């Protein structure tokens, strides 16, 4: 972990589940969207230049949904985040958004490279 | 005369079964049962009704709208292969023309049925 990272932070004031690998899904040990939810909007309201490993740790969460099939969570996620992303007034957080959305979609893309064709 | 899958649901509702709240095709929500009811359908109906064709792609929306991108890949599949071995072959088609749409609509992506 990182002094610096915001969700590192968050992680270390959330109880400690003992110092394991989550096998859920998580975002800093939160689990269910209202939890998630209430992390990414302070994250996006508090840090004005974020961090390299939290966009990664949200790339991250993003991807163990895809590999949990838990389709219907990620599209929550995704949505709240452009919401709060593209309106913000620091351009940084539109560039994580999109950083974001296109490794989610490559993600996705490949997990489902046998079923689905991109057009 | 009545469609296929009215009288499926007209039946259990005879027998105390409404909707079941998951994504669902007369009544049948697991694929094992989702199988039995298409291949009874496709192999005792040699001229599809209209009223049976939308339910099926009422069903395949349903699954789109759940994200259950996994059923649906099944669903179409096992479809393809029942209903190509006629109007049956325009059946299928019809059904996945208008999937790949809403498909096309709201994600950017289609099937690739391989
Ligand atoms: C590039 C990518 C492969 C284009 C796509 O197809 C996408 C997709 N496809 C999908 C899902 C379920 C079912 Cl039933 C059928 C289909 Cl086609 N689902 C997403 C969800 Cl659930 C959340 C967020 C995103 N996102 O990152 O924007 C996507 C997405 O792109």
């Amino acid at each position: 972990s990182h002094m610096k990272s915001f969700f590192d932070k968050k992680r270390s004031e959330r109880i400690s589940n003992g110092g394991f690998r989550p096998a859920a899904p998580n975002l800093a040990g939160a689990v269910e969207f209202s939890d998630v939810k209430t992390l990414l909007k302070e994250w996006i309201t508090t840090i004005s230049d974020p961090m390299e490993e939290d966009i990664l740790q949200v790339v991250r969460y993003c991807t163990d949904l895809i590999e949990e099939k838990d389709l219907e969570k990620l599209d929550l996620v995704i949505k709240y985040m452009k919401r709060l992303m593209q309106q913000s007034v620091e351009s940084v957080w539109n560039m994580a958004f999109d950083f974001i959305l296109d490794n989610v979609q490559v993600v996705l893309q490949q997990t489902y490279g046998s079923t689905l064709k991109v057009t």
